[PDB]
């Protein structure tokens, strides 16, 4: 609370990792409140979002879509070191959901190419809460161009569930979802531009439609299928979090449930249980927890099944372990009617 | 657990009924777990979802969309026999979203026409959810084209409020909203067609501008008006359950409310209370408790009144008893200014 | 019951006044039940949307886009004098989502130009709720032409969280969010009717497809911006009522938080908190409590920034007060890289 004793707590610096994995952390908090260290370098690139060979200028916390995730504890400060390269093109900033004052640090951060800035925040609140950047007057733009991620705030004592009950998870994955608004000329083809301002205007006339043209994980459609699919085991406990910056969402994990699913994002607000398929509104992020039960694959999706399965969002998820006849089996397998 | 207890357990075989009634079963489990016994035939037909004579090709489980309402208690074991005759075209499988394993039964369901399989699961989560076939890579399209459901998974001890307190209801209605995406011609004129397969190209490009021409209760605009319309009285308690497989929904009584509503559609997870309109997300399954306290017709809508008015979201609720003028009354009647 | 008892019951005329303003009342009941009048004249009045100039034919109650906030407390009986004016074209009636029978009171309340109607309902269920007018036939028509307000009825002991402890806010303001579907020529620009009647078919036309050309507060873009900006203070409690009679919604106070949000319009439903965005679906209102922790301009938007941007959702927040370091500061502010 005093400036003696914020300046006295512990600094420590931590190595970022690339969705859909975490950096390390503990669940239950480690010593005292200290002031977490993270740094991300702002890339503006070109990426591939499809089989088309689409492309997209991303703007990458990172270097990434979406932005890593960052994991700190209720009370911890989350002091970050924004850098714009003098390369890009483009002014950025940062929003921290999770922050109070300043329009989320927006205000605090607004940095053109060429320079950096430093960041510090209280991480008051428990939860997990996007992050995106908002420059004024372009705020949509930036964040439809992947610039947006999210960060978990979990309470000092790890996570419960509804009667007090503790909660810990094996593995942590986080699933960023993006909706891109591609412009296609009169053929249908989809365009390609130059530099990331050509396509300014024709991207705002797709955006007003509020009809994306993909929406996908992870960055591209198929980012986290195949052999980029998630794992985990029978008797494994998981936690997904997943994020959407600027439009809803229905998370799905078809052949399971969320077992508990803080669908608000918010760990003070008691998780709902045994969903089927939970909502998790634009500009919010949320956390689903399952234990798996039976081995295979999984398909995690929107359950817009239209936007699961035409515009890209679905995921998988390989399961080892032995199958559960009990839970589910086949009866008369397909045969001669 | 082991197959052999499995196998001593009581069975039962129970009849379906086309929504929105629901077969005959009971509130409160009598009796140990059964493995309750279900067929359903697919049947794929052309049906007329409103009074300009569009059509769909509706591939309908037990030959009705929605298909009907499974009922069956916490921890009963759901056997299905699913068939799809030689007259069908298109191979079909089902996906319970309240099963656990092979994408929720879809990978052990896939039958070709002239084939069938049975499938049983334990019912481990009490709740209301969705089912629907999904064939790999034709999802969203079997999907749209009605082919999806919804079972209850009752609570042994029947249903209750947040306290505890028995909530038992006197009537209970299935109301499946379904979103259509019919093709038109260059005069804007609704497309027919003498083959599902013929449509596909055509309901694709429709299905991804993510806007249903139609979005109707029962499978028709008025299918559940007039000769359809539900019933109940002052006094009685009714359930309503409501489902979408592929949309969001936002169910409204109008000139009543959502008493107890479990809008994620899990009885486990507490259902809000005194309602006007609630939230279900596609792909899930919702249910709300109210005690009718005014004679009158009531009307059922998705409260997105464009979506209920003009697209066909809407039911009426034909209600007997005596006017409660302590609620609402008329001081002044329409007259002079 | 009797209405020889309701009559016996004091009587109170409320002098209504415009968004976001509410008329003046107390948070816990002054005594005991009464019987609350407010009065309403219909008028048909051209508006204007945007800077652009932007105009539409709005249907409003009380002359306002949205109509006013009408504040009882449960048990209490609302009884509105509905006025239709000669000058007026067409016929308008009003359903309370609080209220119990005749369509919310529609069917009781539907007068021709020229006509006025006295309706009495009792406010049986605390929280939000939004009313709206509903022509049989032109339902969507009226909503989307901004005929469409809320009321509040408060636990007669005032708001409490979801553990007992009260909630009493300093302020409270109301935020009508509006979607409007305004037709436009070959060129892009938006169309200018004679008369309203003119404007019914090409606008029918733009609400099928579910996308709206603008989205506000309070009538228009920017509305709630500049000196018309909402205002607060470091240490002030504000309770911000927000509703959408029609469409989606997902509010978020850029730079703070929902610090309980009874994100269903319900008290009798324990508030979310800590939310970052919320959700209230089309046909409801909700409430969010907060406490303002930083000085500064806050910007209120519905989180699908496309829509708080580009489509008009965002409204400002100026706020006085002192800067808290602990929880936010810069580090190093925008400098060389
Ligand atoms: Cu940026
Ligand atoms: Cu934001
Ligand atoms: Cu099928
Ligand atoms: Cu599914
Ligand atoms: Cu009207
Ligand atoms: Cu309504």
């Amino acid at each position: 609370a005093t400036a003696a004793e914020i300046a006295a707590l512990p600094r420590q610096k931590v190595e970022l990792v690339d969705p859909p994995f975490v950096h390390a952390h503990s669940q239950v908090a480690e010593g005292g409140p200290k002031v977490v260290e993270f740094t991300m370098v702002i890339e503006e690139k070109k990426i591939v979002i499809d089989d088309a060979g689409t492309e997209v200028h991303a703007m990458a916390f990172n270097g990434t879509v979406p932005g890593p995730l960052m994991v700190v504890h209720q009370d911890d400060y989350l002091e970050l070191t924004l850098i714009n390269p003098e390369t890009n093109t483009l002014m950025h900033n940062i929003d921290f959901h999770a922050a109070t004052g300043a329009l989320g640090g927006g205000g605090l951060t607004e940095i053109n190419p060429g320079e950096k800035t430093i960041l510090r925040f209280k991480a008051t609140k428990p939860g997990v809460f996007v992050y995106h950047c908002a420059p004024p007057g372009m705020v949509p733009w930036h964040v439809v161009s992947g610039m947006n991620g999210a960060i978990m705030v979990l309470p000092r004592e790890g996570l419960h569930d509804g009667k007090g009950k503790a909660l810990t998870y094996d593995k942590i994955y986080y699933v960023g979802e993006q909706d891109f608004y591609v412009p296609r000329d009169e053929n249908g083809k989809y365009k390609k531009y130059e530099a990331p301002g050509d396509a300014y205007e024709d991207t705002v006339k797709v955006m007003r439609t509020l009809t994306p043209t993909h929406v996908v994980f992870n960055g591209a459609v198929g980012a986290l299928t195949g052999d980029k699919a998630m794992t985990a085991a029978v008797g494994e406990k998981v936690l997904i979090v997943h994020s959407q910056a600027n439009r809803d969402t229905r998370p799905h994990l078809i052949g399971g449930h969320g077992d508990y699913v803080w669908a608000t994002g918010k760990f003070n607000t008691p998780p709902d249980v045994d969903q089927e398929t939970w909502f998790i509104p634009g500009g919010a992020a949320g956390a689903a927890f399952y234990t798996f039960q039976q081995p295979g694959i999984y398909a995690y999706v929107n359950h817009n099944l239209i936007e699961a399965f035409e515009l890209g969002a679905a995921a998988h998820f390989k399961v080892t372990g032995e199958w559960n006849d009990d839970l589910m089996t086949s009866v008369l397998a397909p045969s001669g009617t």
